[PDB]
């Protein structure tokens, strides 16, 4: 059957979009009209039936219900291509990212407690928590140290839940989430535990679809970061901890060459006692340098729904 | 700034949709591949934001948390498209469909009483309810009357609302729905009420984006068939009454030449009596055609998810 290149479904094609109202945003139009060209040729091209349509138009109910596009996006590449485009984008504008930028993922919380240079993270909830410190100095654009600058940083606990978004019951608010503002050094310092990597829900419809691509919904053990200074752009990245088995499989595409850390084990005395913990514990040492904006301004901030607690 | 046909995002592409992973669903990961393609694509063409980016998934993700994916779905004009290559393919296996198809729409319920040639579809609780008598014949294949086919009917009442996703809650379980089994004169008759025209919920999702395409969501007086038979194609059709402002402004766009019916109105005591009525009352007859089974194969039934009680 071939009919989308027909006049009845072209024409169609512009009244659905609306291109004929007068009312309406004609942005949306533009890319409604686009979206639907393209979804009717494919139809026509890979022959899709009414019952796989239908099963697709379920999932799209599945997958809202439950909350997850902003799950399924990262898993089928789309963060990952944005943070591309960006990254085209600057190497034409001639701006070289000391620190890469990568995907902010779908569980940033804002409204987490600030302190200045450190905080510690966690309540110790978590029994099988292994202490982290980790800490770092933030530069400016000229490779100074950098005093001021926020720098937020969430991750997951050992179970690869995170606050906010844990399945089963109850965190403390804000628990593995802290904003740090440098000091005079432009260092920041917190402890908190290191996170396990983070696995799409089994049962939930991004785990079902990835399951059909014979792929795993897994992301290696990783840290988020949002770090902001004036006169310069709002820098989104994450460090993965070295040696996890899905550093460089992760089902988000988020990893890159610079922002994986080695987390080092000290058990001696003299480092537990130095860095006052009550235990082994790990460290990890991640230092970040930021851009300047762009004819004054932050050519490339993203503002996208997220939650306020 | 170009990146799409790049092999760094050609090759990306493969890897995200699972094409050289051994697991899952070939199918799928065709289907997959060519849709992210595409919207990779249209992102880079329209020059789409990360901002405009997640405004969409957040989209998506009320359009499932409302379970209106298969509302905005006929609003967009899929439904009709599908029914648009099935008319393809019939007249292309030489097949007249003297009764039109048209879509199902979202609201079918299985599970409704069964009665022999007749049956009261409404329970009266209708205050504006004004009386209708739709009767009328199938026919098989050879245009001879068909005795025993099964006639579903269901449609909204006079506030536009189907049972079963009454927001009231007013309604009982298959109000307006019934299975009616064609007599020895493959006749099917039933008293109901004349339904009014339904509206996408105003606050809804599927609202919202018709709202920014200048469009409305209203569908025109209708009322909705299922015929199935022995030897035959089961049918998916509905007529619409006549004189309804939305016939051919229908958002779903169901209506067919064929399919619009005069709902005519008795007012004579001769009539109210030979038809058993309290008072005047309207009349609709509408009859079907059926089409033969494709080699014992109904070439054309869609499995859908459909709600059962
Ligand atoms: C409102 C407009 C929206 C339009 C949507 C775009 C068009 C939709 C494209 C259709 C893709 C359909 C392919 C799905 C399919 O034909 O089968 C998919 C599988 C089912 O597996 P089976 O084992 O075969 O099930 C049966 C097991 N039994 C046999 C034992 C019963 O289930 C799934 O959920 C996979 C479905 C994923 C498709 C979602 C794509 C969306 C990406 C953005
Ligand atoms: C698995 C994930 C797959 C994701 C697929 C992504 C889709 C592709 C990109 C979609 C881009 C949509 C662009 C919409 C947009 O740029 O703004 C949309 C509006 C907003 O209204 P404004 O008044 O402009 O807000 C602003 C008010 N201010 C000015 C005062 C601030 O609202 C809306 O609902 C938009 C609804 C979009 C519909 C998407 C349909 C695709 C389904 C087939
Ligand atoms: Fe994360
Ligand atoms: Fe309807």
């Amino acid at each position: 059957v071939k009919i989308f290149n027909t006049q009845d479904v072209q024409d169609f094609l512009r009244v659905a979009s609306g291109l004929e109202q007068e009312g309406g945003n004609p942005r949306v139009k533009q890319i409604i009209h686009r979206v639907l060209s393209d979804l009717y040729k494919a139809i026509e091209d890979l022959n899709i039936t009414s019952d796989e349509y239908w099963a697709g138009v379920a999932y799209l109910n599945q997958l809202g219900a439950n909350q997850e596009a902003g799950l399924l996006s990262p898993g089928l590449g789309f963060d990952h291509y944005l943070d591309m485009r960006m990254d085209a984008e600057d190497a034409a504008l001639g701006i070289e990212n000391a620190t890469p930028r990568t995907i902010e993922g779908p569980l940033y919380v804002a409204g987490a407690p600030e302190s200045v240079g450190y905080a510690r993270m966690d309540d110790g909830s978590d029994p099988n928590g292994h202490t982290l410190i980790l800490h770092g100095t933030i530069f400016d654009a000229d490779g100074k140290p950098l005093p001021n600058a926020k720098v937020e940083i969430w991750h997951a606990n050992t179970k690869g839940f995170y606050s906010h978004f844990d399945p089963t019951g109850e965190q403390q608010a804000f628990n593995m989430r802290r904003s740090i503002i440098t000091d005079e050094n432009g260092q920041y310092r917190v402890r908190t535990i290191l996170p396990a990597g983070y696995g799409c829900p089994p049962e939930g419809p991004t785990q079902q679809l990835l399951n059909q691509l014979g792929r795993h919904g897994n992301r290696p053990a990783h840290i988020h970061y949002f770090v902001s200074a004036d006169g310069h752009r709002k820098l989104t990245t994450q460090i993965n901890v070295a040696g996890d088995p899905y550093t460089y499989d992760d089902f988000a595409y988020a990893t890159r060459e610079g922002l994986v850390v080695d987390a080092v084990e000290h058990t001696d005395p003299e480092a537990i006692k130095a860095n006052d913990v009550e235990g082994p514990f790990a460290e990890m040492v991640f230092d970040l340098k930021l851009t300047r904006l762009v004819d004054g301004v932050d050519n490339q901030v993203v503002d996208r729904p997220r939650l306020a607690v």
